[PDB]
This record gives structure tokens, sequence and C-alpha cells, in this order.
């Protein structure tokens, strides 16, 4: 979901 949508995961 996009790196956690941002997170970077
Ligand atoms: C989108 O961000 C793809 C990621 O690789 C997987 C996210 C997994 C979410 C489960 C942990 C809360």
């Amino acid at each position: 979901l996009x790196x956690x949508l941002x997170l970077x995961i």
C-alpha cells in the first residue's frame, strides 16, 4: 500500500 502510504514499510 505504497509502503504504508509513506511509512517506508
Ligand atoms: C504497501 O505498502 C505494500 C506493503 O509492502 C505491505 C503492507 C502490509 C500492511 C500490514 C502491516 C500493518
